[PDB]
């Protein structure tokens, strides 16, 4: 039996790609143990009962975990000590073992893995879980051709499209932090000599020159996205329609059933995620927009969140308006019913956008999102950004125009016909013999190599 470890970034917001692409090793014969800490390992069920489910080896004791007096300097040198030596410790006890591990898979976030790695004799690889075009913009600003404000009014960078200082991550929202996240940021090309591979959550057919522009910074390039699972794409590893690796518990859910009697492509989903806190200002633009459409709409929003909503709104669209604490966003996604998605475009949500086929009204918060929405609307065509005046408020009126232009507009049928063969692509690109699966086969048999 081949044994490799996955070690995501240890967060439930950064843990689901490396489990989705864990179950796709899985399913061609790799034995996958999965390095966390004690604080994943409490909050997620993440143990299979099968003999080939992925084994949760929990490495740390929770004194890594962030005190309240830190800058996010000393929370990250903390995780960073403390965490070398766990996985140093673990390896001590592995590298001896009766089966050890040949390779070591690691999240691009925690790039001192790699020097780990290099100090055992170990195989290892970074796994980029954000866009292509992120790793080209990280890069550029490593190398100083590009900087933190851009020193200019447009930027073109080599096989990229051009892009406007609005369209660069905002890193910014958290001023204290900002340095230390651009570090940490840039930190993740530094040392890629030594990666055996560079893994990337995209697909060829999404950001292909990207990929190439990659490539010839010397190491082999593998897209292995998008990691949706199976059951939403390709169909090809039985019952994979969560993101998890324990037996799925469905919730009691409302939206499915209010969906199926709406007509096929007429209905509004809405979701700004689960980490954006929306100010009222803004929330009440984005909720009479929406109203002033008179579409249907499924709007999922958290209950800190839906405090902050206009008193008699929920009231006031008691016919048209679904608004919800939870539903499934890829049950809701892959809804007949559902037309179009009003999204805060993080990377999770534009590749799930893509692989179900529904076209977007983008609405970018912050850090990478808006990146991704320059794509979606620019490079792949499948929607449209909100217009945004006054410092970042996009008012009802630029709300409901451009639902109105990506649902009713000239481009509509477009964004539809665009959506579709994107979701073409993205089945392709996971099912036997497409780009993503070629790179997994290929990863599979030069583990069996050694």
């Amino acid at each position: 039996d081949t044994h490799i470890l996955v070690f995501p970034f240890p967060s439930q917001g950064a843990i689901n790609p490396l489990l989705q692409l864990s179950k796709r090793l899985i399913a061609k014969g790799i034995k996958v143990s999965l390095v966390t800490t004690l604080h994943v390992s409490n909050h997620l069920q993440l143990q299979g009962a099968y003999s080939n489910s992925v084994k949760i080896e929990v490495i740390s004791d929770g004194s890594e975990d962030r005190l309240e007096t830190d800058t996010m300097r000393q929370t990250l040198d903390r995780f960073r000590q403390k965490m070398t030596k766990n996985l140093e410790d673990f390896l001590q006890k592995a590298m001896v073992s009766s089966n050890p591990p040949k390779f070591i898979l690691y999240a691009s976030t925690m790039p001192w893995v790699l020097e780990v790695a290099k100090e055992f004799g170990l195989d290892r690889a970074p796994f980029y879980t954000q866009s292509c075009a992120l790793n080209s913009i990280n890069y550029h600003v490593l190398h100083g051709q590009l900087k933190l404000p851009p020193e200019t009014p447009t930027i073109s960078l080599p096989s990229m499209p051009l892009l406007r200082p609005s369209d660069l991550p905002a890193y910014d929202f958290d001023p204290a932090s900002t340095d230390t996240i651009i570090d940490l940021l840039t930190s993740q090309y530094s040392n890629i000599q030594d990666a055996n591979l560079l893994f990337c959550n995209t697909f060829d057919k999404l950001e292909g020159e990207i990929i190439q522009w990659m490539e010839t910074l010397g190491r082999p390039v593998k897209t292995v996205g998008p990691t949706v699972p199976s059951a939403y794409l390709d169909k090809r590893v039985e019952n994979d329609k969560h993101y998890g690796l324990s037996l799925f518990k469905p919730n009691e859910d409302v939206c499915l059933k209010w969906l199926d009697s709406k007509p096929s492509g007429s209905v509004l989903y809405v979701s700004y995620g689960s980490l954006v806190e929306m100010g009222e200002e803004q929330l009440k633009e984005l909720a009479l927009g929406i109203k002033e459409t008179g579409k249907f709409f499924l709007w999922v929003v958290r209950d800190t969140e839906a405090e902050k909503l206009p008193p008699n709104f929920v009231e006031s669209v008691a016919e048209k308006g679904l608004v919800v604490s939870w539903c499934s966003q890829l049950e809701v996604l892959a809804h007949p019913s559902v037309g179009c998605f009003f999204t805060h475009c993080g990377w999770n949500s534009t590749l799930e956008a893509l692989c179900l086929g529904v076209p977007v009204v983008a609405f970018p918060q912050w850090a990478d999102q808006v990146t991704n929405a320059k794509f979606l609307e620019d490079v792949w065509k499948v929607g449209k950004r909100v217009k945004r005046n006054e410092q970042r408020l996009a008012s009802k009126e630029e709300v409901r125009s451009c639902i109105w232009e990506v649902m009713e507009g000239e481009r509509a049928s477009e964004f539809k016909s665009n959506s579709m063969e994107w979701k073409k692509w993205a089945k392709e690109a996971v099912d036997e013999g497409g780009s993503s699966d070629k790179n997994i086969e290929e990863f599979v048999a030069m583990l069996k190599q050694t």
